[PDB]
């Protein structure tokens, strides 16, 4: 029906090119709502970083540029890695993206029609997981 819901647990992350399943929906975060990187340690086995090192069109403050990104299942390239504060986050579009639901898949061009929830990149947490100057028990 109407009211298009769409749950990021029930949102998977994959390669509308391969559409295996790259990553988790609800495992993506956004930063600063400039670019959308779904963050994942084997999502380096889900893709290969360029030979080159930077290549954009400028470079940030706020975080630095990586290598540019493809989907090893296929390759379609994602666009490039981004750092900030020392965290491996790719930055991925949403157009080489698929929103696997129980609903229909979904494939949009803008994160602005993203079906499904992307957080802000949690660095209280991250700190507290690279960190662990709080506690560990
Ligand atoms: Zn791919």
């Amino acid at each position: 029906g109407p009211h298009m819901q769409f749950p990021v647990e029930h949102v998977q992350l994959l390669c509308i090119n391969c559409m295996v399943a790259v990553g988790h929906g609800s495992d993506l975060r956004k930063v600063e709502g400039t670019h959308h990187v779904n963050v994942n340690p084997n999502f380096s086995n889900y893709y290969n970083v360029s030979r080159d090192p930077v290549v954009i069109n400028k470079v940030f403050k706020d975080w630095k540029p990586g290598g540019v990104i493809s989907c090893r299942n296929c390759g379609e390239v994602w666009g490039l890695q981004m750092i900030y504060k020392s965290v491996k986050l790719p930055v991925l579009k949403v157009r080489s993206m698929l929103l696997e639901t129980p609903q229909g898949r979904i494939q949009a061009k803008k994160w602005s029609r993203v079906p499904f929830s992307v957080p802000d990149f949690d660095f209280l947490q991250h700190c507290a997981e690279n960190l662990s100057d709080l506690s560990l028990d």
